[PDB]
Order: C-alpha cells, then structure tokens, then sequence
C-alpha cells in the first residue's frame, strides 16, 4: 500500500562529550605535524571545542609516538577561554608517509591550544584542518572519522549540524549553537544557547530565508557564526559585534535582569560594549535606558552575572 | 541542573483527512458571500484539495441556511483534477454581517471548485481567501481556524508547513508536498512526493539556501509551489515547466522505468513536452536519448504509467 | 567516545490505509483455499479490518486465477458490521501446490467477510490463518508479508503492535486499539480510541504489570483484547462485558454527556446493557445514578449519540 | 476533523549531569536531620549517583546552615565505589521545623555516603527517603522536587523511569540503566547499559510481560533492580548474582571476549564468580568451556577488561 512515506526526528545530540578522533589513527596526523613543521607552522588552536579535547586527549601519543620516526619535538596542551579566536594557516595532505601504523622534548616546540598568544601570533597557527568526514557512526566512536580537508575552507564542518522549522519555531543547531526563533506576529528571534564561541563562518547549507539579509541588522555576528537569516533579525536591534563574547557559556533571552529595569527614553546615548558584571563596588545600576530598544530588551546570562545589550546604556 | 534544553521532532502529518472548517462556523463566511456575491463574483476554486473537501463539506448548508437570511443563489460543488488551478480574487471582511450564529434554488448561481472552466473564467473567481489561522489544535478539529486574509496574498498557507535538515539530507514538507534531498558528494534533490499541484507561490521563510537561485535552473517551477533552493538545484537538468503536472499524484525519482533504458548522446534533440504514457497502441518507447542529461533521468510515477523528464527524448 | 546509545519513537501509524497482502501472492494462498474447499471448509471472516479490506482488494483475482487451476467455486465479499466475530477454524500449510506463479461461478460456494451468519455457522469459518510475518518493509507495501500460520493460535499478530510508559502516562498500540491510561495518584485508565473490535486475545507480550490481574475488574473484557494489565483497572468500576460494541468505531472517556448529569446513590440498581441512543422518541435521560461507580462516569462516544457505562442506569 | 491522535517519543535521557535538589531547599531537609540525629541516625548511603552528586553539591551548606540553627554536628562526603548498597533506614516528616528559609564542626558525627562501611553499620543509615516528587519540570531545574517519602519504600523513584516495546525490540529505562532485549524467533535479552548498580526493587508499573517469571531464571538479580519480565530470560541461562557488579560501570553483550573463545562441553564444571580481568601475570585464558550455555556466551565489558558470565568456566 502507500504510503509517502514519512518519518526523521531532530535533534537529541546537546551537550555531550565526545570527542576523540582516533580512528582516525595518530599515524597520518602525526606525519602531517612532522611535514607541516618543517614548512615553518608553529600553533594549533581548534575551531571546536570538542577538537581542543582530542588535542588533549591524544596528545601525550604524539609526544612520543612521533619521536618513535627519529624525529624530535614537544607539544603541550593548554585551557579554554572564550572566545576561541581563528589561526590564520591550515594543513593539508600530503598523504605520503614512513612509520608504523601502531607498529622528547628536547627539540623544537610546536604549540597546541593555549593561551600564549603572545608567545606565536595566530598567522602562523593552523586552524580548521581536521574534520568530519567521514561520520559520528556508529558506536558513539567517530567513527573512523576527522579526515584531512584537502580544500583551504573557512566554514564550519558541515556534517554535524541541523535546522529545522514547524509552525512555531525554527532552531539552527551544532555541537554547540542552539539559536532558536519564534513567531507571535513577526518571525524573530526569542532565545539561544551558547556555550562556545567559534569563528568559522557559518554555511548557508543549513540556515534558513538566506535572501536579503542585512550583516548590520543581525543578532549574532557573522565572523562568530551567526546564520544568515531573518530569524537572526529582531525590531528595533542590531549587531552584537562588541557584546560579552569573551565568556565561556551564555545565554539569549528577551526579559530584565533580576533587580534593574529599563525605560525607553531618547536621550540615552547610542550602542557601546556590555557592562554591569559587576560593578566596582559589588553593586548594580537598577536606571536603564535604550534609544531605538524593544522591552523586553536582550539580557546576557552565563556562568557569570548580568550583561545587556549594546542598545541597553544606563541614564548616569 | 543544566540543561540546554533540546527537544522537537517533525514531521508526523502526512496523508490525512481532514479537512473541516467548522468552526470557523459559516455564519461569517456566508455574509461574506453574500456581499461578495453583489460584487460580481461568481466562482471559488480551492487552493489546497481539503480546502475543496471543506467546501463539498458544508456545501449543503449554505444552499440552505444563506436562503435562511432572505437571500437566494445556488452554489454547486465539482471534482479535482489536476492541476488545481489558481483564481485571481479573492474575499475579504468585511466583517459587518446580519444573520443567526446556528439560529434555493432559482436565483442566480455562485460557482464551485469545478470542471467548468468554459462557464466563468478564472480572472472572476476568489482564490486563497480563507487560510488558518488559527491553528490546527487541539482535539484534531481545527480549531477553530480558517480565519479571512485580511491582506490579498499569493504565497500558500505558512501555519501547517514544515522543513528541516539533519547532516544527510533536507525535506521540505506541507500537507501535500514532500520535496526531499541528499548529500552524496554535492547536495541535490533525491526524491519527491506529489499528491496535487497548487498553483500558491512557495513562501520563501520555509526555505533553505535561498540565495543566488535561478529560477530557470530549479526542477519543480516556483509556479507550482517550487522551493527557492539549491536543493531544488540538479546538475544536467533545468526545470520542468512543461511536466505531466495534469495528473493528480506524482513521484520524484532518480531511475529507469520498467522495461526501458535510457543512452546519453548528443544527437538527441532538446527538451520537450513529457511522454510515455501511453503509446497509442499500448506499446513503449525501449530506446532513450538526452542531450545534457544524468543517469538516472527522472522517471514520472504516479496513478498511470511511466513519463520521463522533458531532457529525455527518444531517437526516433 | 561514549555513548550509551539511546533512540527510539512511537508510534506515527494510527489511521492509516493500507493494506493489501500481495505479495506474498496468491499462488500459495488459493491453492491452500482449493485443499481447504475440499476439507469441508466455507466461510472466512477476517480478524482484521484491514485482512477484510485485503480479502476485497484480491477477490476478483481468485475468483479467476483459481479457475485458470481446473477447480470451480465461488467467492463473494461483504461488509463490516461490528462486532467483526471470531471464526472457530484455520487452515494451513500444506505448502505444496500446482498452479503458475502470475503465469466461476457455478460451482459450489466458498463464503468470505459479510453479514450472512445464518448462512454458515463461524464454526464453519476459517479465522486467524494469514497474517504478518514477514514484516511491512519497506516501500509501504507489505512486504512481501502474510506468511501463513504453522501453528493454529488464538492471540493477534505480534508484529504490527506497540506499548510504552514515560513518567506520566502508558499506552497500548495495535492498528486500531489506542487504550491510554495515566496517572494522577494511582495509576488508572484515562482514555482510549477504539475503531474497530477483534476477538483475538490480546497478547502478554506487550502489556504491563501482567500480574496479579483479575479477569472480572478489567475495564475492556480479554475476549474483545483488553491488554491485562493494572492499566485496565479502575475503582469502582468492572469488566464491560455488555457494553455497546456493536457499534463500529467507539471512544473512551470519563466525562459526562451533554446534557446530562450523574448523581452518586444506593437506591440504584445493579449493571446493566448501556442505553442513550436513542429514545424511542428521540428524548433522553437527564436523571442518571450508580451505586458503586465514581464520578465522572464512563460515556460511550462514536458514530452515534451516547451511551453510559453499565454501572451507570436512569433513576426511573 | 479526525483524528485519534497519536504522539509521545521516548527516550531523549541518557548519561545526564545532573542533578541538583535545591528547591526544594534544605530548610526542611536540614530540620529533619536534626530531628533524625537525635533519633539515633548516624549515615546517608544514596540510593541514585546523582543523589549523592546532590549531597555533594549541598553538603558546604548543611554544614554551616544548620549551625545557624544553634545545633552543631558535622557532614564529610566521600566517594562512589560499586556496588552503591543500600542502607536499612530511612526519615520521614515530621514537616514541623524551626528555622528561617535562606534568611561546625567539633560536634557529633553524621555520615554520609563515602567509603567507610567499617565505621557505621549500613543498619543505622538512612536510605531512599528523599525522591521525586515533584517533577524535572522545566527549565531542566528539578523542580522544585525532591519531596519526602511518607511511607518507607523498599522501589526506586517511579517518576524517572521509561518501558517500551515497537515491533523487534523492549528496552526498559531509568536514569541510569538500559536493560534491551530483541526478537530473533523468541524473546530474549540482547544488551544492557549499566553505569551504576542501585539496590532498590524495580517497581513492577514499569515492566513488560510480569506474568510466571521465575526469580531463578533471570539474568540481573532482582535485588540489583533487575525487571521481573521474560525480557530477563535467556535459554541456557540463570541470574548473575555472583557476577563482577563491584564494577562502577558496565556493558551486557553476546560475543566473545578479545583472543579468546568458549566450546560448549559437558566436563566443564558449574557456576561460580566471573574472572578474567587480570590474570595475576597479566596473561589470559584462551581455553573456555560452560556446560548449558548458548554461544554467544555473555561477557562483561566497562572501566576495565573482560569478564564473563558464571556459566563460563576454564577448561583448566
């Protein structure tokens, strides 16, 4: 009989950890890092946060597996703190190599993720090389997975990732982007998990009324994957291009922050970077103002206190 | 705890009757009639098919329960037959009216859904006038729901309409439509399913990539309810304008038909009109051609034989 | 990484049509009916809707293609009138057969699904024999299915069935059963749809709490597939044995029928057959007491009016 | 229109982190230990891992807080180490306190849950007392929950719990285990997910096919939460209660261990407690034998190397 027929669900995949990447196997990897080390790359800092973790996970192998191939170098992992900022190099295959497939640290050093950013400028880190392809199947071990991109990109990886819209809402979804929007009159957006920030542009692949789209009128800037859409607009906003993207996790939300409120007035002043975490003094500023805002007006909320959007300045 | 949270799953609605309008109770669209019909309109062809079954639904009732107001027309329903075609009025409130809320045939006639197209010319008959709002909820009667469009409009209905994408493919879905479409090494369409045509524009907040999309390089024309998408988008292929889109339920497929095989040359001719159902003497066609075509063409499936995408044409 | 997994939905699958049974294709079943003809056996009626929609679908073919083996009978259909009764005989393999696989009415007659019991007795009547195995994979079309039952069973098909339980609710799914229960102190029956009747017993397999269940406290009685389970139970209430099944379609709910109201008494009789539609003279009842029952009662709810529970009579 | 209908997916929860308790907030909770204390209670062993993270995560509280009320005694947490046995006590309301909701320690001792089974008897610690009720409702904040027991219990929380079974496949769900069982030709345990291992009974409301099942014949003891099913059985097998469950976290499968396999013969003596992780010169047993087992014999996988089932024994 017939029969469309019908089915797919979205998603069940938020905060999970995840991730290694072995398979694929450190053996062609760790020939790349002794291939491109030559040709004068000196840091690695991830596009994911899930890949600083690989790096972490694997990275005391590479400490020693390399020198196994008579060749000598020393990399040390680091920590995380927002934003996870973009290396201006990648590296490629190059798939020619001379070890054992399974079968320190006096030398040089090759910096991983960490932050010394001072010590190698980014321009001469690495970045966004490594990735799915091929798949997260089929046993939770990916997969045998994170294939070298042949093609210098700047997108994002493009397999683990999700949109979708029913009636009501529609969310653009990752590892760790939840933007969602609404609709009670006007398509906008209402609210949006964010517990990283990373810089590769988000692809068109996967976002939703991509016509038209002002990269001044958004809601989360482009150079920190906000998708191209009208569901990244919002009445009355613009770009948070110097909101508090320095935190580590955060939160989109439309309402007042516990203990302040906001009066639309004219004479405040125009848009300028967050504040109000904390004051000097411990206290708050309970007087907002905002020229061109909407109430409920945008609250940041993290693992930290209260932030407001950049329309949002107090009155004194 | 956290928590993000994460939740959603689409879509579960295909293939189902559906549909009523009760309420909205009649009371209101009546007078609407009423003072349309006054107006020199004479006939209604529905936008979606269960729009047609929700006129041959109540049909009866407004035979009798207008002339209950003193006022005398005759109102006939008909069939569908594809496609469903698209007038160029409507009927708005207007929301004035004189009559009981739940409290034949000499005068003239006010038309329905019918295949009378040589009696009243399409120019002088309402179309996509009533729609939901409101919704669909709750206890599968809806709802009530089909309020009037206060605004003349030409995109379809954009409560009961879904898409998504989920790192293999993306499906664009409403009550009739199921375009579908997957990633083997560059994404394109796959499959799709058709159980009628209408001729409402696909409204573009339900779309994915709608940047840079040629109209002519689309397969389902934006006529007939065609995505604004790169999924819409198939390397060799152009768009099917002139398809066997006069049958009512069809099939997307990438495949050859029974007892048939298709050669890629280039002496073969350019596009043209769909055929292969049937010959005149009952036969078939074994032997294919097409210029700048694929393997596999597209097959036409649905209540009949085979038809191939106009590419396809045969030698002699 | 790790991983547990977890996935799995239900159900997308009320209401649908479906179904038809070929393939397997009636080579294997028709020579079983011309060996079982010669076994004394005339009637079928099915266990299913959907096995007597199978029965229409086909019979015309074996009202031929059993002719074109040399043998001469007679096959007529029916219609549904519920309850669809159970017949008190089989047949089975016997898989041997003379006939080719795709390559009246004189003779005596073989009757099928239809309202002519006096006819034949169901003692006389074929029940229960063809049914999924294999499985309804994968087209929508099933699949190739229908294998023949080896052993002569009592229970309904095993495939096509479903249960669940999350923290609030449990329900019971077949192809037209939807019994619901949940739980706002006690675990209780809430709701259920009912869409047709079946004599099959209902399988332990995929019930809950089977223990401990008394077959005279149930709310639907096992004869008619009540899944014995606490779900089933309800206080003050018993099995309804005498309840209006005959009717085809039915709902369940605790509430009360438009205007009418129960009052809880003593001087109340015992159960009794339901009633409520309709009045002899088109009235009804608005006096309405139960000794033992509890407030709101059962109400009967379908392609009709209303009926009450049996602990449920009028006062007068 | 309708309708019937049909929704409800399950499940979304695996391997969660999880869980706070507050609210409910340790007003109440800190007055009834003081109230417990005086009533010869010396311990807390949590019945849930997240229960005693909850501990954990209050315990600084509870230590100064309940100074506040001018009674002093001392908490010290400690760590979870397989199996988390059960204690044979418990507290109840007493919802009487005297204290300001949110307005140490050279007092008596009062344990928690740690590695000290020496210093108090698991007869003087309280057990499964504080549960919810109420809810995990909404905003992933649980809930406020976390009520009191008012009646001792011996089962686990009935609200985070999950059962269901589609056409192939049961699973029986909690927080933390995920018991599976498939359907080749009879119903059988196919594998299993633990992450901890809780004393308390499975509640029977949540389990499949609760008629006949013999408590000999199961494959997880009841006393560790085993569900009272046929999905528990297994041909050729009994209950582990003498398996490896010291282990933190666990793995059920059908299979053979890495460079080892298992002949099925009759010399091989009976049942007995699991090795094979390590040999003491951390060699392995390549030889195996069981005497009724069933090839694939069951192993034991998790935080360490293989164990296998206690019907599978060495040949030497």
């Amino acid at each position: 009989k017939c029969g469309s027929g019908i089915f797919i669900t979205d998603n069940v995949h938020t905060w999970t950890e995840q991730y290694k990447f072995q398979p694929e196997s450190p053996s062609k990897l760790a020939s790349a890092i002794q291939k491109a080390h030559e040709e004068g790359i000196c840091g690695i800092r991830s596009v994911t946060r899930l890949e600083n973790l690989m790096w972490k996970q694997i990275t005391p192998e590479l400490n020693h597996i390399l020198t196994e191939n008579e060749v000598k170098l020393t990399i040390m992992t680091g920590d995380i703190k927002g934003i996870m900022q973009a290396g201006k190099r990648s590296l490629r295959p190059q798939p020619t190599e001379l070890k054992y497939s399974w079968k320190e640290l006096h030398n040089h050093t090759f910096l991983i993720d960490g932050p010394e950013t001072a010590e190698c400028p980014n321009t001469n880190r690495a970045w966004n090389s490594l990735e799915v392809e091929d798949y997260g199947f089929g046993v939770f071990t990916t997969n045998i997975w994170l294939k070298l991109k042949e093609r210098q990109d700047v997108f994002c990886d493009s397999k683990l990732m999700s949109a979708a819209i029913k009636d009501n809402r529609a969310v653009h979804a990752d590892m760790g982007y939840w933007i969602e929007s609404a609709l009670n009159d006007t398509w906008k957006i209402e609210k949006a998990s964010f517990i990283e920030v990373k810089s590769c542009h988000w692809p068109k692949s996967h976002t939703l009324w991509s016509n038209g789209v002002l990269e001044s009128e958004m809601i989360i800037p482009k150079n920190f994957a906000g998708p191209v859409s009208q569901h990244n607009y919002r009445p009355g906003y613009h770009t948070q291009t110097a909101g508090p993207w320095h935190l580590g996790r955060l939160e989109m939300d439309f309402d007042f922050c516990e203990g302040t409120t906001v009066v639309v007035t004219e004479d405040c002043g125009n848009r300028g970077p967050s504040l109000r975490t904390t004051t000097a003094s411990g206290k708050l500023i309970t007087e907002w103002c905002c020229r061109s805002c909407t109430l409920p007006p945008l609250r940041y909320r993290g693992e930290d206190g209260c932030w407001y959007g950049m329309e949002i300045r107090p009155l004194k």
